[PDB]
């Protein structure tokens, strides 16, 4: 996750408004600190994020806290949901489904926010205007930031763009202008581009296979 020449980013304060509500903050304690990342609610009990993010839990999903619509370190408007099962993408992309437990009120994560709409990606192209929204670690903890830019590359399961991200953004949803998820940010090449897992037909099948209620448009 790299700061690029295009560094056009702003904080989301109304984090439950519109498509921002499914954007999720991830906190995993380690002995002596914490790993944080990002994700997006896509199903009744499911978020999407990276393999390397959930790996911070060292195989134990109950080390993972998911805070949908997190606004800041003292403001979690939807509380948190604890990891229950890690379902990695069988292919070679840095993509994982995290299934989470209900909360203390027996609410499911996909009930307290609107699950994100997944693009079928039939129209996605080079140079289209997009956003990557999540929890960059150069900002205050658990604050949501949107980063504005353009697609520069599409290939197999990789989509690249020219917009800035930072450690902490891993797992952030990539949104098109219709606020649909076209990919899942995972990293980049500093300071050439940033990159996401592209939700192509094979990744879409993995999603539907594991999240039958998924909303693909």
């Amino acid at each position: 996750s790299c700061i690029l020449p295009n560094n056009n980013r702003h904080q989301i304060f109304n984090t439950t408004q519109g498509h921002y509500d499914a954007v999720s903050f991830i906190y995993i304690p380690i002995d002596g600190g914490y790993m944080s990342g990002s994700g997006v609610v896509v199903g009744e009990n499911e978020i999407l994020t990276n393999k390397h993010v959930v790996n911070g839990a060292k195989g134990n999903p109950r080390n993972i806290s998911v805070h949908p619509s997190a606004k800041n370190e003292n403001d979690y408007p939807n509380g948190k949901f604890v990891g229950q099962e890690i379902i990695p993408y069988p292919g070679n992309s840095d993509l994982a489904i995290l299934r989470v437990s209900p909360n203390e009120h027996n609410q499911h994560i996909g009930q307290v926010v609107k699950p994100a709409t997944i693009s079928s990606n039939t129209d996605t192209r080079i140079n289209e205007n997009i956003t990557v929204t999540g929890y960059p670690g150069d900002k205050p903890l658990a604050t949501m930031w949107e980063s504005v830019g353009k697609v520069v590359y599409i290939g197999g399961e990789e989509l690249r763009y020219d917009l800035s991200t930072v450690g902490g953004n891993s797992g952030s949803p990539v949104f098109n202008g219709k606020n649909q998820v076209i990919g899942i940010h995972y990293g980049g090449v500093c300071n050439k581009y940033n990159s996401s897992v592209y939700i192509n037909d094979f990744v879409q099948q993995f999603l539907r296979n594991n999240i039958p209620d998924i909303n693909i448009q």
